[PDB]
Order: C-alpha cells, then structure tokens, then sequence
C-alpha cells in the first residue's frame, strides 16, 4: 500500500435557519430543556456535529 488521505476540510457551512431554530427553541419552553437540547443538537451542525447525533 501507499500514499495518504485527509483531505478533511472540515467545518462550518451555516446554521442560519438553525440559528432561527435556536431562537425558536428560546421562544417556547417553558420547560426550556427540550428547546435548548434540540437547538444544541442542531448547533452541532465537523466532528461535534456527528457527536450530538447521539
């Protein structure tokens, strides 16, 4: 075998509407836990993205 990999940019794009989703989480909840949780899992979207998918 030989050579290499990585490649591996890897980050960003944007959560713009997911930012919207964050503030959305903020609006209701009213037992905020679910809101913040979801919003966080979203916020995740390199690694950590996949991480929050736990």
């Amino acid at each position: 075998n030989k050579e290499m990999d990585d490649v591996k940019v890897a980050s960003k794009k944007l959560p713009v509407n997911q930012m919207v989703l964050k503030n959305a989480w903020d609006c209701s909840q009213q037992r905020t836990k679910e809101d913040w949780q979801e919003w966080i899992r979203r916020l995740s979207i390199e690694s950590s993205s996949h991480a929050l998918r736990a």
